[PDB]
């Protein structure tokens, strides 16, 4: 049908080590809150984990986007794969999100992905975290409970969140969903562990604020994701950044590509929804006239034509990690190559270091120049994440445009 707009839009989600529990804590969450709004479609376990290649691996693989709401907002969430060897697609979803749900398993406490995912999902913005400590349900002993609680809030003191802050709400996501599916009409203070969920939904209403929002900025969207509606044609998705978008609007796809290419808006939808006007926040998929999946991929934008000239070289400030951070035991040379994570963009980089700087080493902060092998939309104070190998080694921000 049509999307009616009657509160404040959030964007949320799941990060947190591979297995903790945040797609059966999505799950939990649109069930929760469907028997309190009726607006709210439910998502079960295999709805969101859909994928032939999800079900063969056992894990969340690819992002899913689900919708919820509250009395007081509507929310889109989007659950991130937790396994190290997806961060890219982890990366593409946080960069979405204007808080973050940190799923940590009371049975296991923060492990290396806990790590990485709070250090990441910092380098694409997230400005606020709420920590769920999942399965409390294999866990009497309430001393390694206090523990766990600990080690996530000083973990998050380590990247420069406020550790010490955020709420830390303690349930089952799974003993909810469970509760949800014997009676789904279950209402707030009918169910212990459902009561944890609306804790959580508490926790995201009050501590996660809505975002200020500029729609009177040129338009500009990073595309998460493209695929293929049959019949309809090429969509692209993601979280409207600034501005707005209506069916009509010419727009350009920057970046990626050797040239910028212009095409027009044949449709908006929010969750399906029909949407009149997409707005800055917005996380909408964009039906593109005359072009295929091909033609348009992730880590592009989309934006008001020549109102973004992407770039391939640039100065930035580095923290390169230390081991004790999962990041490298050695360090780097001029020449070094590694993948670079810019919002939704992922792309090779060659490092070049000044001359007289040698080399760099784990645990430095320093400056260089790095040339991208292809253009990406860029800009002053943007953030980035350095990976290689497949570990994180680097954090870094754009000092300065060269190219
Ligand atoms: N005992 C218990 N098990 C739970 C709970 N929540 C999830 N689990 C179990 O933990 C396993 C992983 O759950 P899942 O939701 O897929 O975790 P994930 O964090 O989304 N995995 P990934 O990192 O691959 O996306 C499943 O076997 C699930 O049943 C809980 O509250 N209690
Ligand atoms: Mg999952
Ligand atoms: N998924």
């Amino acid at each position: 049908g049509e999307f009616v707009r009657t509160k404040p839009h959030v964007n949320v989600g799941t990060i947190g080590h591979v297995d903790h529990g945040k797609t059966t804590l999505t799950a939990a969450l649109t069930y929760v809150a469907a028997a309190e709004n009726p607006n709210v479609e439910v998502k079960d376990y295999g709805d969101i984990d859909k994928a032939p290649e999800e079900r063969a691996r056992g894990i969340t693989i690819n992002t899913a986007h689900v919708e919820y709401e509250t009395a007081k907002r509507h929310y889109s969430h989007v659950d991130c794969p937790g396994h190290a060897d997806y961060i890219k697609n982890m990366i593409t979803g946080a960069a979405q999100m204007d808080g973050a749900i940190l799923v940590v398993s009371a049975a296991d406490g923060p492990m290396p992905q806990t790590r990485e995912h709070i250090l990441l999902a910092r380098q694409v913005g997230v400005p606020y975290i709420v920590v769920f400590m999942n399965k409390v349900d294999m866990v009497d002993d309430p001393e390694l409970l206090d523990l766990v609680e600990m080690e996530v809030r000083d973990l998050l003191n380590q990247y420069e969140f406020p550790g010490d802050e955020v709420p830390v709400i303690r349930g089952s996501a799974l003993l909810a969903l469970e509760q949800m599916h014997r009676n789904p009409k279950t209402r707030r203070g009918e169910n212990e562990w459902v009561d944890k969920i609306w804790e959580l939904l508490d926790a995201i209403d009050e501590y996660i604020p809505t975002p200020v929002r500029d729609v009177d900025k040129p338009f500009l969207m990073p595309v998460e994701d493209v695929f293929t509606i049959t019949g309809r044609g090429t969509v692209a998705t993601g979280r409207i950044e600034r501005g707005k978008v209506k069916v009509g609007d010419e727009v350009e796809i920057v970046g990626l590509a050797p040239e910028t290419r212009k095409t027009v808006v044949t449709g908006v939808e929010m969750h399906r929804k029909t949407l009149q006007e997409g707005i800055a926040g917005d996380n909408v998929g964009v039906l593109l006239r005359g072009v295929s999946r091909e033609e348009v991929e992730r880590g592009q934008v989309l934006a008001k034509p020549g109102s973004i000239t992407p770039h391939t070289k640039f100065e930035a400030s580095v923290y390169v990690l230390k081991k004790e951070e999962g990041g490298r035991h050695t360090g780097f040379f001029s020449g070094y190559r590694p993948q670079f994570y810019f919002r939704t963009t992922d792309v090779t980089g060659v490092v070049q270091l000044p001359p007289g700087v040698e080399m760099v080493m784990p645990g430095d902060n320093v400056t260089f120049t790095v040339e991208l092998i292809k253009p990406v939309a860029l800009e002053e104070g943007l953030r980035f994440a350095i990976r290689e190998g497949g570990r994180t080694v680097g954090a870094g921000v754009v000092t300065k445009i060269l190219e």
